[PDB]
C-alpha cells in the first residue's frame, strides 16, 4: 500500500475530528460526499451551486451540513469547510468500476483532480476513500477490533509453540545434540509468528487511536523475537554470517520467501534435498545467542570468542583463564560468560 | 405553450398508461428519472451501465423498475422499455437553473439531446417534464379539479350576469331605446366570460381524460356566446361590418385588447373619451341578431334584408309583401321574420 495513500488514510482514522464526524454521519444514516481541495477557486468547473461557507472546520459543523443533499468541500488539511450542498460534475468519460451516482462521481473526481474524495452511502457503514487512481475502504472500529483480537489470540498460540521449541532447542544446544531439523523447525515457527504480525499491521494502523492497546499487546508478545531469530541464523548458518546478512535473511522469510523446511535449510547454506535428511544433519551453535542474550557480550566481541573457541560447546569448557586470552574479555566478561553457561547447564540439563 | 411541447405533455396526461405508472410512483414516494429515445444506440454516450431490457412497456413494469436507483430509458412512443438502473451523464457545461442532481440531470439531458426527460422526486407529488429548452410541471388531478371547479363556478356567475344584461338589452332593442352604454356593458361581460374560458383551457387540457366532464360543462355554459357576441358587434358597430370583421373583433378583446368601456366603444367605431358619454349615444340594431337567431335567416341573406331596411325597427314595420321584395326572402322567410318579431314584442314588451 503506497505511502502517499497511507497519508490520506490517516485523515479519517479513529481519533481525528473528521472521523468523529463521519462516524456520526454513519450512525444517522445520512450519506456523504466530501471533496478535499486546497484552492477552492480553481475548481469552478467540477463544483457547481451550493453554499460558499469558508468557515473553520469542526465535527459538528460537518455533521450538520451532511443533512443537506449534495457534497461538501473541505480544505486538504481539514481546517476549513469551503462549500456545502454542491453538485460535483467530474468528466463522464473517465473510466469507473463503481456503482451508483455518488461512488461513480467520487472515483471520477478523484482521478480527474488527483485529490481526495470521500463517499459514504446512507445504508452502509463503510467509508470509501478515493485518491487519484486508488480506492481504500475503511472499516468501523468494531469490525477491526474483532479481527485484531483474533489475530492476537492466534499470535499467543504461535508464541506458546515457539517458546516450547526454544526451550527444547536450548536443552539440545547445552548438550550439543542439535540437528538441522531442530533449528529449522524453530526458525520456521519464528518466521510464521512474525508474518502474522506483518499481516495484521494494516488493521492496527487503520484502528488509529483505538489501536493503542493492540500495539502494546503485539509488542509484549513479539518483543525480542526478531533478535532471537537473527542470532539463531548466525549460530547455525553453514558458514560464518554477518548480523546484517542474518537480518536480511529474516526479512526475506518474513515477506518474500516461504518458510518451508528445505527452503530454510537451503538458505542457511546446507545442501539438503528431502526434509527427512534434516534429522540426519548435526550442527553446533557458534555461541552468539548465549554470549549476547545471556552473558551480555556485544556481538563485535562475541565474534572474537567464537573466532577462538569456534563453538558454544568449547566455550562452555573454557576456564576464566582460557576466556581471558580473548580480545575484549577481561575478568568481568570472562566470569559472566563462564558463570552464565555453567548456570544454564546445571539448571536446564 | 408551443404545439411541440403540448404533444409531449399528452404522453403523461391522465388516461395514459405512463401517467398511471407515474401516479403509482408518486404514491409510493419512489423517485424517477425517465429518458425517452427511439434509438438507444445513438445515445450510448449519455447512457451508462444499468440493465438492457428491450421489453414491451407496461405501467406495472415501469413502477417496479422505479424501485431501483438510477434512470429508466423508454422509446419515444412509450411502447418499449430499453434500460433500467442507468447512470445518465449529460454535458456538465450545459447551463441549468434546476436544483438537485436529478432535476439538473434531466434538464441538461433534454437540452443536450432534444428529447423528453421526466423527473420525479420522492418527496413531492409533481411531475417535471423537460423536452428541449422547455420545462413543464404537471400537477395531480386533485389540484387541477379544484382550480377547474372554481373557474366553472366563476363562469356560472359571469354567465348569469350576462343573461341578465342580454334580457334587458332585448327589451331596449325591441323598444328601440338602446344606448351605447347598454351594448358596451353587455359585450364587456361577454368578453370577460370568454377570457376565463381561455385562461382555464390549459388546466382542462392537462386534465386529460379526467377533464371530460369539465369540457362538457364549459361547452354548455358558453354554447352560443361567441356567435351572440359577433352578432351584437354586427348589429351595433358604427358602420356596416362583415361577420369576419366581427369575429376578429371578438378574438381581439378575448386576448390582446382589454375589454374596457371606452376601448370597446372605440373599436366599435364610436369616438368617445369618457365612459359617461356612453349613456348619451343612441344606437339601433341592424337586425342581424334577431334575423339569424330567431327568424333563422342565413347571414348571407340577412345582409340583403339589412341592405334594404337598415335597422330592426324598420324591419319590424314591414309587411310580408314588403319583406318579400328582398332577394332570398319568400313567403316563408317573410313570415318567419314578421311573425317572430311581432311575437317577441308582445311577450317581452
Ligand atoms: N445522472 C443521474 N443518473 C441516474 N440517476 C440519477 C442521476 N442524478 C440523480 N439521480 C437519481 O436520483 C437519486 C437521488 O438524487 P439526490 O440528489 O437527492 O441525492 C443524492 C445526492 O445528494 C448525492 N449525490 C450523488 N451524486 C452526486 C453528485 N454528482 N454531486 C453531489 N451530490 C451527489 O447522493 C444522493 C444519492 O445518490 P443516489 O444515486 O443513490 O440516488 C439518485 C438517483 O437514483
Amino acid at each position: 500500500v503506497p505511502q502517499e495513500l497511507i497519508e490520506k488514510i490517516k485523515l479519517i482514522s479513529p481519533g481525528t475530528e473528521l472521523r468523529k464526524a463521519l462516524d456520526d454521519i454513519i450512525n444517522a444514516n445520512f450519506g456523504a460526499l466530501i471533496f478535499l481541495v486546497d484552492d477552492p477557486k480553481k475548481y469552478e468547473d467540477v463544483i457547481q451551486g451550493g453554499f460558499w461557507l469558508d468557515t473553520d472546520f469542526s465535527a459538528e459543523k460537518l455533521y450538520e451540513l451532511s443533512k443537506m443533499d449534495g457534497a461538501i468541500v473541505l480544505s486538504e488539511d481539514i481546517t476549513k469547510i469551503y462549500y456545502a450542498n454542491v453538485h460535483l460534475v467530474p468528466d463522464p468519460t473517465i473510466p469507473t468500476g463503481e456503482t451508483g451516482t455518488r461512488h461513480r462521481t467520487a472515483e471520477r473526481l478523484a482521478k480527474q483532480t488527483g485529490k481526495v474524495v470521500i463517499a459514504v452511502s446512507r445504508r452502509r457503514n463503510i467509508i470509501s476513500l478515493y485518491y487519484k487512481n486508488y480506492k481504500y475502504v475503511v472499516n468501523q472500529v468494531d469490525f477491526l477490533i474483532s479481527k485484531v483480537t483474533q489475530a492476537i489470540s492466534t499470535l499467543e498460540k504461535y508464541k506458546d509453540n515457539f517458546n516450547k521449541l526454544l526451550s527444547e532447542l536450548e536443552v539440545l544446544e547445552l548438550e550439543n545434540r542439535v540437528t538441522l531439523a531442530d533449528v529449522v523447525r524453530t526458525l520456521a515457527k519464528g518466521f510464521e509468528l512474525l508474518r502474522i504480525v506483518e499481516e495484521i499491521r494494516p488493521y492496527i494502523v487503520e484502528l488509529g487511536e483505538e489501536g493503542r492497546l493492540a500495539r502494546m499487546q503485539l509488542r509484549e508478545l513479539t518483543e525480542d523475537v526478531d533478535d532471537l531469530l537473527v542470532l539463531l541464523i548466525m549460530d547455525y548458518s553453514s558458514e560464518e554470517v554477518e548480523e546484517e546478512t542474518a537480518q536480511n535473511i529474516l526479512q526475506d522469510f518474513i515477506t518474500r520467501r516461504e518458510p518451508s523446511p528445505i527452503s530454510i535449510s537451503r538458505v542457511l547454506g546446507y545442501d539438503v534435498q528431502q526434509a527427512a535428511q534434516l534429522d540426519d544433519v548435526l550442527v553446533s551453535a557458534r555461541g552468539y545467542r548465549l554470549l549476547k542474550t545471556v552473558a551480555r557480550i556485544p556481538l563485535s566481541i562475541g565474534y572474537n570468542v567464537v573466532r577462538m573457541f569456534k563453538t558454544l560447546d568449547q566455550i562452555s569448557k573454557a576456564s576464566v583463564e582460557d576466556l581471558k586470552k580473548v580480545e575484549g574479555i577481561g575478568e568481568k566478561r570472562a566470569r559472566a560468560i563462564s558463570e552464565s553457561i555453567s548456570s544454564l547447564k546445571h539448571r536446564k540439563t
